[PDB]
């Protein structure tokens, strides 16, 4: 079967005698990569990795997500120093850190731009549907099943606040969690009234993210690289969503999972098994030789 395999554009097996580039650090998106879809790390993931760090690879979470809701999801593997959190890739890179926790980017979000996309949220109704992210803590203005709904799957919940008081937070982006019946619709609207001023990246099933415009998981990637001295050539990353699209381009070794979307397959080297086969699994056997 075709269930743990990595093939290349046309199809072919990659084969690690084919390589002639060590792969030293590892990429991966959380939900929807290395997360199944019971958002866990499977047992033959988990596995992969404690062999990754008996090799010295160094493996980094790249996300959408704050620290804090990736820890609260995958807390018990980072107690058991199974997985590094530091450096690590949030906030689709408006966040990143090096390993002793320092921002090496920071990338918050400009006020007036802030309260624009407030404005127009509230205009075209998807307010309710926000969540605004702070450095160290996420606000909502209503809970509704769609707040519910990213609340579950996110693991750690917005606070509830008043509109007004959006003006005084600094924030780094927003997310909304959209019904599913108006998420093509609005995502239109906000790419015409955004464009050239914010990235729009609909990111995992309605969730449509909202960030600066200059920065991306890519931009992270090439400041934690540049931290200890390893090329881009031997990096890889791993992915599944629009928010994954610049770090799968602009890595020559990268992996678009089976269950991502046609445009973020194509823009990977390669294509790996789906989240719920042991994508990282495979590809550390793949790259790495286990
Ligand atoms: O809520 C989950 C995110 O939208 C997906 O996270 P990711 O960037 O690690 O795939
Ligand atoms: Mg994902």
């Amino acid at each position: 079967h075709h269930m743990h395999e990595i093939v290349d554009k046309n199809g072919k097996k990659v084969q690690k005698n084919n390589l002639n580039d060590e792969i030293k650090i590892i990429f991966t998106a959380l939900d929807g990569t290395l997360l199944n879809s019971e958002n866990k790390v499977s047992e033959q993931n988990l596995e992969s990795l404690i062999r990754a760090q008996e090799k010295g690879i160094k493996v980094v979470i790249a996300t959408g997500r704050s620290i804090f809701s990736v820890e609260n999801v995958i807390g018990e593997h980072v107690k058991k120093n199974r997985i590094s959190l530091l450096p690590g890739i949030y906030m689709n890179g408006c966040v990143t850190f090096d390993e002793k926790g320092s921002r090496v980017i920071d990338r918050i979000m400009n006020n007036d731009l802030k309260m624009e996309i407030h404005e127009f949220s509230k205009q075209i109704n998807i307010s309710k549907y926000a969540i605004w992210f702070c450095l160290e803590k996420t606000y909502c203005f209503e809970i509704n099943d769609c707040i519910r709904e990213y609340m579950e799957v996110e693991a750690l919940n917005p606070d509830v606040i008043e509109d007004n008081m959006l003006e005084g937070l600094t924030v780094y982006k927003v997310l909304f969690s959209l019904p599913e019946n108006i998420l093509e619709n609005t995502l239109k609207l906000c790419r015409e009234k955004f464009s050239h001023r914010i990235n729009v990246a609909n990111t995992f099933q309605s969730y449509v993210e909202l960030f600066h415009q200059h920065t991306n998981k890519f931009e992270g990637v090439k400041e934690i690289c540049k931290y200890y001295n390893i090329s881009l050539n031997n990096a890889l990353a791993m992915g599944d969503g629009e928010n994954d699209i610049e770090m799968l381009s602009g890595l020559t070794h990268s992996v678009g999972v089976h269950n991502a979307s046609e445009k973020v397959k194509n823009s990977a080297a390669y294509v790996g098994p789906s989240n719920n086969e042991h994508a990282i699994s495979h590809v550390l056997k793949t790259f790495c030789d286990i």
